[PDB]
């Protein structure tokens, strides 16, 4: 029993981290088989970042301005593209410790694990979601871009995220490993807003099914309600609309737990309206939207990797 913010082991993307310099500017680089990919900006000086013509800078630089460290070791740059706001460097040696691995483009509410990265050396790891804004609330300071978002499944490594930017506000913007944003958000040294941070509907009642598992079962009321009811309640306190594909991504939590879907709704109703009045939920005092049913069933059910 027991219920933690949990990550997946990060060992095989540890053997995929990189140091990448070009000029004065270094950051970080995910290497799998003969290619290493990082952030664009990596080509950037201050006066560049205002405004940067990406096109204009990498037309100027050739294979020998980028310098790439795996360890305290050289690796040979002899080739490089841009796929939107990632550089590809396709480098002379296949990383030897390139796991099975996929790039996916994740939905909003969808979590993942991130290995933050300074000078191509991991600092550590913890669990984030995609916001409904499309940013992320992680932990990242200066020389952090180029480190990734990832899930494991059993035996292979899904590359969701790279970090590229923080926001004034302190949250931080990234794209997929295509180089495609997540949000409207642009790989440039200008003030951008994120917008209304909304509360993941489906991933809260994932965690009120994770409560009732491990005995915390007070908030358990005495009325149901439909899902259009709820939704009317939920979206005044700027929750995201839930969809019947949410009712059924709740299924195996509803038939585990023996509470329909709709009567767990029902008490995260009363709780919005009544608040928890001082109580906490699996030793939180505020509502949790940031464990997905799937982690919920993983860390209940024991999925080893």
């Amino acid at each position: 029993s027991g219920f933690r913010k949990m990550a997946f082991p990060s060992g095989k993307v540890e053997g995929c981290m990189v140091q990448v310099t070009c000029g004065t500017t270094t950051l970080n680089g995910l290497w799998l088989d003969d290619v290493v990919y990082c952030p664009r900006h990596v080509i950037c000086t201050s006066e560049d970042m205002l405004n940067p013509n990406y096109e204009d800078l990498l037309i100027r630089k050739s294979n020998h301005n980028f310098l790439v460290q795996a360890g305290n070791v050289q690796l040979r740059v002899i080739g490089h593209s841009m796929q939107n706001c990632v550089l590809k460097l396709k480098v002379d040696t296949a990383n030897p410790k390139t796991p099975k691995y996929k790039f996916v483009r994740i939905q909003p509410g969808q979590t993942f694990s991130v290995l933050a990265c300074y000078n191509g050396s991991p600092s550590g790891v913890y669990q984030c979601a995609m916001r409904p804004n499309f940013t992320i609330k992680g932990s990242f300071l200066n020389g952090s871009c180029g480190s990734v978002g990832f899930n494991i499944d059993y035996d292979c490594v899904s590359f969701c995220y790279m970090h590229h930017m923080e926001l004034p506000t302190g949250v931080h913007a990234g794209t997929d490993l295509e180089g495609n944003f997540y949000g409207p958000f642009v790989d440039r040294q200008t003030a951008q807003a994120a917008g209304t941070d909304t509360t993941i509907t489906v991933n809260v009642l994932a965690w009120l099914y994770a409560a009732v598992i491990n005995g915390d079962r007070w908030f358990l009321n005495r009325f149901t309600t439909t899902l259009n009811d709820f939704n009317l309640v939920a979206m005044k306190y700027n929750y995201e609309p839930l969809t019947q594909d949410h009712v059924d991504i709740l299924g195996p939590l509803s038939a585990q737990t023996g509470i329909a879907v709709l009567d767990m709704c029902a008490s995260l109703k009363e709780l919005l309206q009544n608040g928890m009045n001082g109580r906490t939920i699996l030793g939180s005092a505020l509502l949790e939207d940031e464990f997905t049913p799937f982690d919920v069933v993983r860390q209940c059910s024991g999925v080893t990797f």
